[PDB]
């Protein structure tokens, strides 16, 4: 899933009037730009958006694509605790998590 | 308040307690296959926890454990800030577009 992203971004733009058409719908919007932290809310709002948007159009194109991206990230997430290693290499990982967190705000 | 340079102190204590912490060699802890830390916060602090529960307690290492505990809470609060504010669809779509936008960097 490499630039099925640029296709997903083009489909989004091109279906903005349709999706934007419900003005009653309120969805979760993170207060910040740590997107990775908020994947649950992003994809569950996307979900509500779907069960209320009229189906079958060329939006299906958008919807399967995001579905793919969702899958990708369900896999990324399994990759978090699937491998157990030794305490050195876990410390290493925490060290460098901690090292990038100095900038994450 | 946002933990700022409690990060460097945590970094310094980590290093300084690496002999003790790495002293159990039978211990196997979850380590993420990739560097997308924030998608993995759960697994990070579950491993830290297992590690705690068999590191001997009371030492200078408590410093290190309250420090991460502090960071944990700050992230528990970032995570509550995901769904706390509900806005309208275009500002949701804005945030989606720009999430997808930094996702092409891989």
């Amino acid at each position: 899933t490499s630039t099925v992203v640029k296709e997903t971004l083009t489909q989004l733009s091109a279906h903005r009037a349709l999706l934007t058409s419900n003005e009653t719908l309120r969805l979760p919007v993170p207060t910040h730009k740590n997107h990775q932290l908020c994947i649950g809310e992003i994809f569950q709002g996307l979900d509500i958006l779907k069960n209320q948007t009229v189906r079958g159009g060329t939006v299906e194109r958008l919807f399967q694509n995001l579905s793919l991206i969702k899958k990708y990230i369900d896999r990324q997430k399994e990759k978090c605790g699937e491998e157990r290693r030794r305490t050195r290499q876990f410390l290493d990982y925490l060290q460098e998590f901690l090292g990038v967190l100095s900038t994450e705000w």
